[PDB]
C-alpha cells in the first residue's frame, strides 16, 4: 500500500476499506516526492485555537468538538457531490484564504505547519483529505496540484 494507507473492516457493513494515517481520508477502493504541491484548505476554528478569530468571526466560541461535527458534515457534503470544495470553502472557511476558493497557492516542505504539512504531501492530485489537526484549527484540505 502506497504511503500511510492501512487496510480496515467497516463496523457498519463488514465490507473491507483504507484509511490513510497521514491525511486521515477514507475510500473503498484499494489505493494505487514532488518539490512543490498546491492546496486548498477549509479551516474550522474553535475554541482552543491558536488565535481563536477569524477574519469572519471576531470572537470564536464553538468547542473543539462543535468544530469537528461542522467538518465531517461539510466533508459529507463534498463527497456526496451535492456542493463542491471551493463552495464550502469560501462560506465556511475561517481562514481569509476563504475569497480564493480555500486555495494557498504553491508550497514546499518547511512551510506549512506540520501535520498539515504531512497531509499535503501525502494527498494525490485532486484528492481530499480527512480532519486534519494543527494549532490552527480543524482542516478539510484538497490539492489541486
Ligand atoms: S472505520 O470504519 O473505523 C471509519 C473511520 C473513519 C474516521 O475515523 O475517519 C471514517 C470512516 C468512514 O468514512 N466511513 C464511511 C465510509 C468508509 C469507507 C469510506 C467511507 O466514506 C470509517
Amino acid at each position: 500500500l502506497p504511503p500511510g494507507w492501512e487496510k480496515r473492516m467497516s463496523r457498519s457493513s463488514g465490507r473491507v476499506y483504507y484509511f490513510n494515517h497521514i491525511t486521515n481520508a477514507s475510500q473503498w477502493e484499494r489505493p494505487s516526492e514532488p518539490a512543490r504541491v498546491r492546496c486548498s484548505h477549509l479551516l474550522v476554528k474553535h475554541s482552543q485555537s491558536r488565535r481563536p478569530s477569524s477574519w469572519r468571526q471576531e470572537k470564536i466560541t464553538r468547542t473543539k468538538e462543535e468544530a469537528l461535527e461542522l467538518i465531517n458534515g461539510y466533508i459529507q457534503k463534498i463527497k456526496s457531490g451535492e456542493e463542491d470544495f471551493e463552495s464550502l470553502a469560501s462560506q465556511f472557511s475561517d481562514c481569509s484564504s476563504a475569497k480564493a476558493r480555500g486555495d494557498l497557492g504553491a508550497f514546499s516542505r518547511g512551510q506549512m505547519q506540520k501535520p498539515f504539512e504531512d497531509a499535503s504531501f501525502a494527498l494525490r492530485t485532486g484528492e481530499m483529505s480527512g480532519p486534519v489537526f494543527t494549532d490552527s484549527g480543524i482542516h478539510i484540505i484538497l490539492r489541486t496540484e
